[PDB]
């Protein structure tokens, strides 16, 4: 009865998609890994805290390797800070803002996916 | 001929969606803001550097306010580190991983949108 479930990290629209499965939950940090080896696996990592009096802070980390062993890993680090005063609709709005930030034709994902810069 | 264009940050599927427009580009930091007032506007902020010898590092910041003036702002901070060795297909894969991380039914956006925690 928890969110700690496997999900499709990279959706390739078929059999080639990447699925990360729950691996570990220690120190409030949930970790998903792919079925690949330790050096070949995608790694998602999420945690949340209310250490501050005003905010929930989600810490999300994604490790994207490139096939080779991994020749390299790309690291994504998200820090989402949500005031505790925020309702469910507000948090849905925040999730929509994050989703539309990386919408496929948008500036920032276009700069990232085309290796170029912003502006 | 640049990515520094307006885009729909929050896609509400109609007239209620949030659109951020290019505002400023100084110190390599592009800034989008909404048509709302300074205290009411969504604020996207993106930058990229190659200070390290191995990585491009994208820094993305989103400020989501709640209507009220803003009673509060939610802050998202993304740091995407991409090796310079990465091709266009690799960066597309990285963008897909970020997009599927926040896919609507997935663990992490479900925890965020339902105010709950991970696991």
């Amino acid at each position: 009865a928890s969110n700690f479930t496997q999900f499709v990290l990279v959706d390739n629209g078929g059999t080639g998609d990447v699925t990360v499965a729950p691996s570990n939950f220690a120190n409030g940090v949930a970790e998903w890994i792919s079925s690949n080896s330790r050096s070949q696996a995608y790694k998602v990592t999420a945690s949340v805290r209310q250490s501050s009096a005003q905010n929930r802070k989600y810490t999300i980390k994604v490790e994207v390797p490139k096939v080779a062993v991994a020749a390299w890993r790309s690291y994504l680090n998200m820090e989402l800070t949500i005031p505790i005063f925020a309702t469910n609709s507000d948090c849905e709005l925040i999730v929509k803002a994050m989703q539309g930030l990386l919408k496929d034709g948008n500036p920032i994902p276009s700069a990232i996916a085309a290796n170029s810069g912003i502006y």
